[PDB]
């Protein structure tokens, strides 16, 4: 009976059911550094190429939108498209040996245009249906081998966080004043360390930086709040965990890694042209949970509530 | 009494409050698919023109940011616009008989300038306020009849939801292994399947896909998870539902629709030139919820709680 | 006793514990209206230059993505960037006496480019570490003593705010029909109007527009739902309130204030070239949370449960 007494009264004060939980409010502020030497050949339309330059902020990521940034790993770029009539690219679906082949307006999923109905000669007796797009048509190519902006483990992130509890009106920051900047997040020697390196954050959840860097993919950062708004016993900081949230799927048809194809616009004697660029890279989502709890006399009577009869209950036996 | 008790110990199987429930966590990841074919005649400056050719990804789309992409509809463009000084579009407000209409300085929320306080002819007899400003002023039009991208119901969104549940520590996907992608989601033929046509969506909510799309709207996808994390009586799969989240006011002062403006900018002949666009589309918003339920001895033991007074109360009589 | 009756009684009715409450859904919208008409003179590299022109809305913002959106305020822009070899900007971490205090290939957070280990004159006999990178290298230079678009404060943000209750199906806007469209949301004077002025929101939580919109910052809009779902005493409407969420940190470390860089890329004489550009300005996050409650049996039977015990306990005294 009188243990049934300190099970009661522990199972409140373990479960802090005394306690009133609020769902907490996140604000997400993002800053990226590093920069990336790219030097790399690359085989384009069968003829060899070279890529070299220097990849600074604004040449590979953008300001994050929605509580999540973005990172490019790599990239493929067809430049000088404009709109007209082409053979598609030969592929199992686009190979025609006669005009017959070629249905007229044929729209496919894998065609980035509409067939004009026409078989033609893509390059040398190889023939493929004629569309109409933006033309030539990008080609049915892998990545390059190695991520062109491999450097990118590399990188740094950091992350500054704002959480408001409005019912029990108390805001505090991932930040706390006087903390020492300088430093690089461990999971043991700098936990409340903000800076982040993106290699680290593949290591932690057990991926290669490399690997999904080549065809891109979509990591997560969990911020954990456990935050106990009362003065007695007094606790509220975050704790940084790593997920894949990439579905790692590795089928054709479930559109693998994460990359976007965006195009540039311009004019060329008289005539509109696009270069389309097809990005791959990781996008980074922030996830920020948390619960504050401060004491409530209403619950605690609840609570309470139960417990009298679970004690008469437990007087009956 | 013992009705009482079958209909306590049922409220609690049917409530599930022997389980403890824990909000869901949700990342988002869409791929759209289509090009659409734009042959129409447009009516700029009072003189016929023709807009021709083909739009894919990169001409009508970009990577959703924020659990939301958008997909562009129709457009109007004005081309050639410069800092300098111009008439403002002739409306109800823009007009002056004399000089003393316009008011030096001026700024009218209409008005993408600020007046110089001098009537002028904005074309024939007809005479607006002078303003300065991107030269031409757009002109104060209606958007294109037919929407340019009126295909766009044919147009494909693939969706992969990953939902996690920290506390009870379960992590599942919306596309589970094996399943055949080759489908369309339908209300009951397939409703598992994450490929979603936008005209079936406009369908299911009952708006008609292309009036939206002449002046844009906000259409919402909700993806349900009634997740229950016991080994008895187990399920986490998700229940697709569409909403029409747009306000459809259709009040001049409400801004309906969805539109926005965004130039290119470009350099000629050593003058700094730009290219405005309004842009109209549907913005779809997906909203995912869930919650996940895993049995709870501790809030078993607080329901039994009240249940035993409530007992006690009902043998009273 | 009985006043124990009331207290119990009047505690339920206070905390609604009758009722059930479920987790708001918010979609959100926003039209941002005014134009600023820009003249100041800034240095660049050393010499005096004219800033003038008209900022209108795509000269200056962009629709929002993940319930929030960004006005730019401010802005230094670097022009003509090319890929090659130049001298760092002079700081205290970049000038070398000698070819010795470059370390070829060596990367530093505050450098925009690679060293190759080779010093070199940037202005006079003043030295500094020979970089490679996008030249030449925007300056350390701070950000407008006034704001250019200092005019932002008379800017005005429209937000129509759509939230959905599922488990009670009860779907509401923030903006009600037949409502007078034109006022200014007043603290007092018109709660309800959505339409918002962005100094009034710096007022409000005690912050002055300009000195924020030199270097950037985080604003904050709080949308709060106390909706009760009962037909008894019936109540969904929104209540306003305004918080800084940027952390105002003031060190150079925690890289404060919001800005970003983003580049144009054009071509001249067969060379790429890139221009660079600094962003200064408000981003403003709106945060709507809310909870719905109407009545439920089963939560008012557990309380019952808790409350009759209770009552015996009172008698027992
Ligand atoms: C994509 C790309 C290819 C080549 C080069 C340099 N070239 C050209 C000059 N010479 C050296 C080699 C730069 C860039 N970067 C950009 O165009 C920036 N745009 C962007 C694209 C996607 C993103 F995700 C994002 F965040 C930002
Ligand atoms: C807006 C537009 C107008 C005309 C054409 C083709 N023209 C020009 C060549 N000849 C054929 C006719 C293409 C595009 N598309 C873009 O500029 C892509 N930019 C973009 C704009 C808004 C979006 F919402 C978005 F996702 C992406
Ligand atoms: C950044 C800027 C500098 C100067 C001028 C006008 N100049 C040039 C013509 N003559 C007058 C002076 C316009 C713009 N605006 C843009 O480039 C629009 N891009 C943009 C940049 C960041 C944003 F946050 C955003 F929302 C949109
Ligand atoms: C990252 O830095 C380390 C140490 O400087 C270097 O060894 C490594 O090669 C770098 N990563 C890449 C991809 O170059
Ligand atoms: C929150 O607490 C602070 C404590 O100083 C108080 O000044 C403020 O008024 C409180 N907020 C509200 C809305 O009352
Ligand atoms: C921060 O720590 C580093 C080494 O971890 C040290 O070199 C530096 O001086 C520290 N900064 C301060 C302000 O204590
Ligand atoms: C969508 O596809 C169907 C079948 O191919 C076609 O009949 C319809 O016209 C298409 N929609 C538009 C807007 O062209
Ligand atoms: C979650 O469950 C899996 C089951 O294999 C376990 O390996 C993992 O360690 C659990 N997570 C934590 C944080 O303990
Ligand atoms: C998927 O279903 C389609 C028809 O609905 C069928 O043609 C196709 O072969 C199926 N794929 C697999 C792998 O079963
Ligand atoms: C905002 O408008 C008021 C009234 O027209 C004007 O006095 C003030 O100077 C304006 N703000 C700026 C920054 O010009
Ligand atoms: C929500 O309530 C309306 C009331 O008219 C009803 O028509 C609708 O069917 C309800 N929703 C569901 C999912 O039953
Ligand atoms: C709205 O209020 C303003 C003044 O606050 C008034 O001038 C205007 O006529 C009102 N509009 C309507 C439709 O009542």
């Amino acid at each position: 009976h009188a243990l049934v007494f300190s099970y009661i009264s522990f199972a409140l004060i373990s479960d802090k059911r005394y306690q009133k939980k609020e769902p907490l409010i996140s604000s997400v502020h993002t800053k990226v550094k590093g920069i990336a030497e790219v030097k790399a050949e690359i085989l384009e339309n069968g003829m060899k190429k070279m890529v070299s330059g220097v990849f600074d902020t604004a040449d590979y990521t953008f300001p994050l939108q929605g509580n999540s940034f973005f990172v490019m790993t790599n990239f493929i770029k067809t430049e000088g498209q404009q709109q007209g009539l082409c053979p598609d690219f030969p592929t199992a679906r686009t190979i025609c040996s006669s005009d017959r082949g070629c249905k007229k307006g044929r729209m496919d999923p894998q065609s980035k245009g509409i067939q004009t109905g026409r078989c033609v000669v893509y390059k040398e007796r190889l023939k493929t249906c004629e569309v109409s797009a933006w033309c030539p048509i990008e080609e049915v190519k892998d990545a390059p081998r190695p991520a062109l902006l491999n450097s990118a483990e590399n990188f740094t992130v950091l992350i500054k966080n704002n959480i408001d509890f409005p019912g029990h009106n108390y805001t505090t920051r991932n930040i706390l004043p006087g903390v020492n900047i300088t430093c690089t997040f461990h999971k043991t020697q700098n936990p409340q360390c903000p800076i982040f390196r993106l290699g680290d954050i593949f290591q932690e959840t057990g991926d290669s930086f490399s690997d999904v860097a080549i065809q891109g993919g979509i990591m997560g950062i969990e911020i954990y709040w456990d935050c106990n708004l009362d003065g007695w016993f007094h606790h509220c900081r975050p704790k940084y965990s790593f997920r894949r949230l990439d579905d790692k799927t590795t089928s054709e048809s479930l559109y693998p890694g994460y990359n976007f194809r965006y195009a540039k616009y311009y004019k060329e004697n008289n005539v509109e042209k696009r270069t389309l660029i097809k990005v791959f890279g990781i996008r980074f989502d922030i996830l920020v949970f948390g619960t504050g709890g401060k004491f409530n006399v209403i619950q605690l009577a609840v609570y309470i509530g139960s417990v009298i009869s679970y004690f008469g209950l437990a007087t009956v036996f």
